[PDB]
């Protein structure tokens, strides 16, 4: 029953209808802090902001906007600095559009619960596969965090939620899923004046079909980029070739 | 080689690798036309993209991603490289932002398509040379399926210690959030360290800091470490599709 300390980003900005209809739904159970960047980040590399310092904007209702901020920057700020006690989890969205496949690490909405990983709960990073039923995607989401505070599931790692753009009634119901895939393809120039030659056109338990077939699709990640296989495969590599003139 | 960047085909870190590359081997450039360290790295999967050919022979993808530099170099621009290698980064890649890093995503293209691949990065803005002769050393080498994550002090050549076989911090501990104002008495936040320290033994932040070329072998994590069946019997034993 009691009072989870949320911190709420996105990618897509702090005026956007996906984080401010969450915020809203998640505001009636808990108490929720929106650190968000100042504009939408479609498309823009996530990164921490280093040594160099970010302006913050400060709304009516409280909500804070961090000026360039990436989706990192602002989890980072809300974790370290902006939410008092620290947060227990983060919340990343709800992000207008889907996050499905092996790319999703190249994504602000993913890359903020990346973030958060670290926290009390595991970080959530929520999508609607679509740009309508945000009230479906906060349904979802208030499940999952009232879910987490019944029993806790492990930390240090974060849940990828794909939500159906479809209303609550539809949705056939949640499916624990992987990451799918979508890519030599090449095509043919075909400029007016021929302006340049070299041109492009680039499972049944993948996330993309889960949602597909009208489920919820809740893929759990974890960052390890490091076997201890190689760690010293390329330092026997390294004193193989060392310090000579 | 086929060489690309995050920073674009005129950037100098990228100029002053190509030239000391071209001692030893053949390169062909095939880099973004426009500096892209503030631009996501995925390939754009469904447009057509021109491409910019220089006298040298250099070649720019307008409007392209570093991956799409290496796709579009491998399978549709450019004989097959021996080793697909990432120019030498303005400003580091520590830690979790190499997952980020669109220098590091550009080696990864190259890894995907099976090919050998090498990122570099410069902790500063200088010692391009020192970084270009730290690469230099590191591709002779005998001439894993993992990528070399590499970071230079911005030192001159003889000032730089060692090399450092690293694996990858998240956050530097030394990296915290210290409030300020600017002269209008807007309310700023300033991440990173007052000073000097304290980093993990064997971390990428770690050899920088002690002014040694830290070498990272990666690969990118979209792994749930088979945590499929934990999470599978958590919203069987709590009520997450029951309110509805
Ligand atoms: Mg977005
Ligand atoms: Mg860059």
């Amino acid at each position: 029953m009691a009072s989870m300390r949320i911190l709420l980003s996105n990618d897509d900005g702090v005026h956007a209808p996906g984080i401010q209809t969450l915020a809203k739904a998640l505001r009636e159970f808990a108490d929720v802090q929106v650190v968000a960047p100042d504009r939408n980040r479609s498309g823009a590399s996530n990164s921490l902001t280093l040594e160099s310092s970010l302006r913050t904007f400060t709304f009516d209702n409280g909500d804070i906007a961090v000026q360039m901020g990436t989706p990192t920057d602002c989890v980072y700020l809300g974790v370290n600095a902006l939410m008092r006690p620290r947060p227990d989890i983060v919340v990343s969205g709800i992000n207008a559009g889907p996050n499905l496949g092996d790319d999703v690490i190249y994504s602000g909405t993913v890359a903020a619960a990346m973030e958060g990983r670290h926290l009390g709960f595991p970080a959530l990073a929520v999508s609607l596969n679509g740009y309508q039923h945000y009230d479906t995607a906060a349904a979802v989401t208030c499940a999952l965090l009232r879910g987490l505070s019944r029993e806790p599931l492990r930390t240090g790692r974060i849940l990828n939620v794909n939500v159906p753009d479809l209303p609550l009634a539809q949705v056939k119901g949640i499916r624990v899923t992987r990451c799918g895939s979508r890519h030599a393809d090449k095509v043919i120039p075909q400029e007016d004046p021929r302006g340049n030659t070299l041109y492009w056109i680039g499972g049944p338990d993948t996330d993309f079909a889960a949602v597909d077939e009208g489920y919820v699709s809740v893929t759990p990640l974890h960052v390890a980029l490091t076997a201890a296989s190689a760690h010293d495969v390329v330092s026997d590599w390294l004193d193989s070739v060392g310090v000579g003139t």
